[PDB]
């Protein structure tokens, strides 16, 4: 039994926007949960976001998580750019909503309720389970049954 949650994700998407889907895999409890779905018309980004969040959601209690992912949306919203859009009402320096706020603000909440540790892989270097991942969210892309409601050409 692992005395830390350990969570992988990746997203995939073959156009912008297009086909896309996310893998996750989920070690909490003495199980293995794996998530995966498709998405009729999406981005890549939305997927990579989409795939943490179904990921922590899952997670019913306050928990020690360490989330790994060789995403750079993911990366540079964590990092540099969430802690200032709170501070802004999720918004940009024009006054616009945040791109993928629907998201963003999902997760926001996810996390809200946890201890985290960030592991930004590199995509050519990660653990066989965020190729595992990469291997899912390619294939739910392949074949997507869900509609993802906040996309937007848009704002």
């Amino acid at each position: 039994m692992l005395k830390q949650v350990e969570i992988f994700t990746d997203g995939s998407c073959l156009g912008n926007p297009g086909p896309g889907g996310y893998g996750a895999i989920l070690r909490y409890r003495g199980r293995e949960k794996t998530f995966s779905a498709g998405y009729t018309r999406t981005t890549n980004n939305r997927m990579e976001l989409m795939a943490a969040i179904v990921a922590l959601e899952a997670l019913k209690e306050a928990c020690e998580v360490i989330l790994s992912t060789d995403s750079q949306y993911v990366r540079q919203g964590i990092t540099q750019w969430i802690h200032n859009w709170k501070k802004r009402g999720w918004k940009t320096a024009d006054k616009k909503p945040v791109k993928n706020v629907d998201l963003w603000q999902r997760l926001d909440a996810a996390l809200g309720q946890h201890q985290i540790k960030w592991e930004w892989v590199k995509g050519h270097a990660g653990h066989p389970e965020n190729e595992r991942c990469d291997e899912l969210a390619r294939a739910a892309a392949m074949n997507p049954t869900l509609e993802d409601t906040g996309y937007q050409v848009e704002v």
